[PDB]
């Protein structure tokens, strides 16, 4: 749909079964998300943000449900105060920035 | 203009007599820019990102022209890796999410 930007854009996302809210979040890469439960192996990165450095694991191809929409990307989870999504599935699910 | 994710999303800014590119940034609620150079009164203020905190100043009511589009409002300059254009200032150019 068009979301205009005077909230923070949140929208429900379900993934390994759990449903959670995440922001759609056009300056992120990646997507990241707060540690939670998901099968089963994964491989340990950094992420840089503002404010330094956090430690987080990288599970490929998972699955992910954001809105209806499904795609399969990289996630990472870790010790992020907020639940992003960046351009990896941004992209998967067809948005547009338009001004 | 419309812009897809495939790559990040940068403008050019000019804000105090400077070019500079930026993120536009979905999950940024205000404009934080690296260190430079502004005129004037500011407060001190700390933000949260991914990674930590940081401590920045609060301009208020800074112009900034984004593409060919003037706003004015509150930036905070600070110690960030990217300038990013957060969503007070998203709203002012009209800018829309669309999936
Ligand atoms: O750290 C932030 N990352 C860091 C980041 C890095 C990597 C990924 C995955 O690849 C995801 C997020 C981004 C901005 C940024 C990118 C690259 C380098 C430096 C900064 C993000 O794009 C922005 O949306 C918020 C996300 C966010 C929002 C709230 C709480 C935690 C994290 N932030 C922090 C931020 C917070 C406040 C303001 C001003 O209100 C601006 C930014």
């Amino acid at each position: 749909p068009q979301v205009t930007l005077w909230q923070r854009p949140l929208v429900t996302i379900k993934i390994g079964g759990q449903l959670k809210e995440a922001l759609l979040d056009t300056g992120a890469d990646d997507t990241v998300l707060e540690e939670m439960s998901l099968p089963g192996r994964w491989k340990p990165k950094m992420i840089g943000g503002i404010g330094g450095f956090i430690k987080v694991r990288q599970y490929d191809q998972i699955l992910i449900e954001i809105c209806g929409h499904k795609a399969i990307g990289t996630v990472l989870v870790g010790p992020t105060p907020v639940n992003v999504i960046g351009r990896n599935l941004l992209t998967q699910i067809g948005c547009t920035l338009n001004f």
